[PDB]
């Protein structure tokens, strides 16, 4: 039978807290107690949260403002030379109207409005890991489960999970462009009442797209991945030279794994984002 699935978009108020402040033994916060309620108060606001609430403002502390401009600036200096030209065209949009400084925090609301009126994507703040199926199904609606707290101050360079400098440096630039927004898009819809087999191919395969893809454009290796365009060390990594990529292709793709506490073993390319569009079209058609 058909599971459940979200038909409009105030119904992600039923599966945005179906969370899978729970720290893992080696997080570099895991024995810092003023951090932890740091965590369970954004953990908080992501679970009161309802759909048409504006995204609660956060006072960001000025601890949690340097580590954003730590990895801000650095980043910086080399988005001009590895990033793609859709995300190079968007981020001074964002430093124009949405306050992306190296001594301020972006607001998620802001980031939400901009989004909303320039591609109809929109913020959700979630509380921590969904399943695959939930957090696809956001994207049906245009919608982006985003994590609000920042990382551990003690390595602003490296963090064992999604954080909120991940969410405004990697993903929001890419989801200002129509293009990649419809491709976002088309994922989620694909997932919507899949089964639990097409749910995790179609999660494999945006990973290996939205977070770590890298894409050809004019002759040029590229990244669009947000998890490379928020690592320092993986973003030199993925056009180094010293990385294995071979084309996007869905079918070769899903069958990757995805590692977590490593770079990756391998990188996929697409084409376009328009391209990649079309082969996630071809390969949905055969599995669901
Ligand atoms: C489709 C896989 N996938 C899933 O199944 N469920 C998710 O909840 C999810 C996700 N993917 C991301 C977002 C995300 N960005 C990452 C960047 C680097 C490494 C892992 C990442 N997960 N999230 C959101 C998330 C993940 C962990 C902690 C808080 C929020
Ligand atoms: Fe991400």
């Amino acid at each position: 039978s058909v599971p459940w699935f979200p038909k409009k978009i105030s119904d992600l108020d039923h599966c945005a807290n179906r969370v899978l402040s729970e720290l893992d033994a080696d997080h570099p916060g895991f024995k810092d107690n003023v951090y932890r309620k740091r965590r369970k108060y954004f953990a908080d606001l992501a679970m009161n949260y309802k759909h048409g609430d504006p995204i609660p403002k956060v006072e960001f502390t000025e601890e949690e403002i340097k580590t954003w401009g730590t990895v801000f600036q650095e980043l910086n200096k080399l988005y001009p030379t590895h990033a793609c030209r859709e995300y190079l065209k968007n981020l001074p949009l964002l430093s124009k109207y949405c306050g992306y400084r190296e001594d301020n925090i972006p607001q998620l609301e802001d980031v939400s409005n901009f989004l909303k009126e320039r591609t109809g994507f929109s913020i959700r703040p979630v509380a921590g890991y969904l399943s695959p199926r939930d957090f696809l199904s956001g994207l049906a609606f245009r919608v982006f489960h985003c994590t609000q707290y920042v990382r551990h101050s003690s390595d602003p360079f490296y963090t064992p999970e999604p954080d909120t400098c991940h969410e405004l440096l990697g993903h929001v630039p890419l989801l200002a462009e129509p293009s990649f927004a419809q491709f976002s898009q088309e994922i989620g819809l694909a997932s919507l009442g899949a089964s639990e087999e097409a749910v995790q191919k179609l999660a494999t395969c945006y990973f290996f797209t939205v977070e770590f893809g890298l894409c050809k454009q004019d002759g040029q290796l590229r990244v669009f991945g947000a998890g490379l365009l928020s690592s320092i060390s993986e973003l030199k990594h993925a056009l180094s030279g010293h990385a294995k990529v071979k084309p996007f292709d869905p079918k070769i793709t899903c069958k990757q794994e995805c590692l977590i506490t490593t770079f990756q073993d391998v990188y996929f390319v697409s084409e376009s984002f328009e391209d990649a569009k079309e082969k996630m079209r071809e390969f949905t058609k055969t599995i669901k």
